[PDB]
């Protein structure tokens, strides 16, 4: 089985042995002390511990190969003139095929972010959004795939005007720097300091104005858990964070955001993204529309994120009040778009990394980024 063009063959059918490709494997960084981590590549106890979780790494890899193949395809056709709805639907149709969507066992982990310009994250269109992608837009494509709740969170920035090339380079190099700094026993604050030093080493000129690239101080990366996009540890992108350490076996989304604005986001625009609170249990609901919607969410999404378009496509309509009810009850949380000031430009790059016992794997690395 070879992949089609456009892609249509599930990743699982491309690897008939069930063994998916590794991402980029890295020796961990040396410690402050100067000692190397070459020993892990080998310490017998570590190779056995690594191999004990092989089925888990393999699930991440299948999801990452889906991510690589979807994003390559997206880059081939994403163009100004398309609506944001057209972009997201075309991306998602392919993602569903290549992940071999199967309820909660394999699917889309969260909505397709396509945040534009001063909006940095958490924008995807709702029904009726007429927004059209423009030549001068700076669009963050952030989409997730999962196999058995093993989530790939990985993102890149699309542009068409070369004026943004150095801003993209800055943020890419900052994200790569974060990825290199990361490791077992590494302090999360140190990762933030390193990212911020790289990002701020860049100056850019856009339409005759100069800027020093600012990390967006109130955005961050995050640990990832099973069916849990944000498992509760934050990876800062500026100095001054927590000295909490990264641990063996954790998984992290190492994302950085750069801006030519204030370097701070606020909530703006209509909300599209929602997710069940992971920590809320069963709550009996008698209100019939509210009950029905929560059942739909439990069946289709569980604790994974969703958006309004994804309810629409299941045949739900006139659900907004019931969705507001679930938010007000604290069962569902809303995740509105996050924007810097009007006229600013924001960029993002992101990978998922596995802190395996024998090495650090940038599982979502491709030949693209
Ligand atoms: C509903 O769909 C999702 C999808 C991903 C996430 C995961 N997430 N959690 N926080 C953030 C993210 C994003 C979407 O990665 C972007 C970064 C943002 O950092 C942030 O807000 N930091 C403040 C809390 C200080 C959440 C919900
Ligand atoms: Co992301």
């Amino acid at each position: 089985k070879v992949q089609t063009d456009p892609p249509s063959v599930p990743i699982c059918d491309l690897y008939p042995n069930g063994v998916f490709p590794k991402g980029q494997e890295c020796e961990y960084p040396p410690t402050q002390d100067g000692r190397t981590a070459a020993w892990r590549t080998t310490s017998e106890e570590k190779k056995a511990l690594d191999q004990a979780s092989e089925e888990i790494w393999n699930d991440f890899r299948e999801a990452a190969e889906a991510h690589r193949q979807v994003r390559k395809y997206v880059m081939s056709w994403i163009k100004p003139g398309m609506t944001m709805i057209e972009i997201c639907e075309k991306l998602e149709d392919c993602s569903r095929k290549l992940i071999k969507e199967n309820g909660l066992n394999a699917g889309l982990a969260f909505p397709t972010g396509c945040s534009l310009n001063n909006c940095a994250a958490h924008y995807t269109p709702n029904a009726g959004d007429t927004t059209v992608l423009q030549y001068d837009d700076i669009c963050k494509i952030d989409f997730g795939t999962h196999i058995s709740g093993r989530i790939i969170d990985c993102a890149f920035t699309v542009t068409f005007n070369p004026k943004y090339d150095t801003l993209l380079k800055a943020v890419k190099d900052a994200t790569n720097t974060g990825i290199k700094c990361a490791g077992i026993d590494v302090r999360l604050c140190d990762v933030g300091e390193a990212i911020q030093e790289v990002m701020e080493s860049y100056e850019v000129e856009i339409d005759g104005k100069t800027y020093q690239v600012k990390p967006i101080r109130n955005l961050n990366g995050h640990s990832i858990g099973q069916y849990r996009i944000h498992a509760g540890k934050t990876v800062p992108i500026v100095k001054g964070g927590e000295a909490t350490r990264m641990e063996e076996g954790e998984v992290y989304a190492i994302e950085t955001f750069g801006s030519t604005g204030k370097g701070v986001v606020h909530d703006d625009m209509e909300c599209s993204h929602y997710m069940k609170n992971f920590d809320v249990g069963h709550v009996p609901i008698r209100l019939p529309r509210t009950k029905h919607l929560l059942n739909v969410i439990n069946e289709n999404f569980g604790t994974l994120a969703f958006c309004r378009r994804w309810l629409d496509r299941l045949g739900e309509s006139k659900y907004l009040m019931a969705l507001k009810n679930l938010c007000d009850l604290g069962i569902v949380d809303p995740y509105p778009p996050l924007c810097d000031i009007k006229g600013s430009y924001t960029a993002q790059f992101e990978h998922t990394i596995l802190l395996r016992p024998t090495c650090k794997e940038v599982v979502s690395r491709g030949d693209d980024y």
